[PDB]
């Protein structure tokens, strides 16, 4: 679905829609500072190119960056996140897929209560998409990983390895 992205708050100002993933917003919008979502999760991401702090949506009207918890209002690219029936995710200690295992097909709130490691080195994303979080809870910083491999952290777009909690993109009806 369609997401129309706007320069300044509650809607106004400059505006620009798109209906798919965009690399560089930079010739439409010098800023963003709200966005309303028709259908179809976002990934928003600060940077041309997907790179950068990402911050995920899900349909609705943000009025102000700091609805989709933004720290800042430069959004550059933007990628519509395919809707899926189901979600498989593996994921594992170390680099290149070895090590501990642990295979997810649901949300995990806190991945160190169920996988003793602090740290994610590979992963395998089998079926959805799903968005990994920093630390437990839903908090820090987030990473977009939709169906594929990833054979080291940077795949992901990540500085580190550290990986707290995890949940399966998926709309609002």
């Amino acid at each position: 679905g369609k997401i129309t992205l706007y320069e300044d708050r509650g809607f106004q100002g400059r505006h620009y829609e798109c209906s798919s993933d965009h690399p560089n917003l930079q010739p439409y919008l010098s800023r963003c500072n709200s966005a309303r979502v028709d259908s179809g999760c976002r990934m928003l991401y600060e940077q041309p190119n997907y790179s950068g702090l990402q911050y995920f949506l899900r349909r609705g009207d943000y009025a102000d960056h700091q609805q989709w918890m933004g720290l800042s209002d430069s959004v550059r690219s933007c990628r519509l996140i395919p809707h899926s029936g189901s979600h498989r995710i593996r994921l594992y200690e170390r680099e290149d897929y070895r090590g501990q295992m642990i295979e997810f097909t649901e949300d995990c709130s806190c991945l160190q209560d169920r996988f003793r490691f602090n740290e994610i080195h590979s992963l395998n994303v089998l079926e959805g998409s799903w968005v990994l979080y920093e630390l437990s809870n839903y908090r820090g910083r987030q990473y977009l990983l939709m169906p594929g491999d990833y054979r080291r952290y940077q795949d992901w777009g990540a500085t580190n390895a550290r990986v707290g909690s995890l949940r399966r993109v998926i709309d609002f009806s």
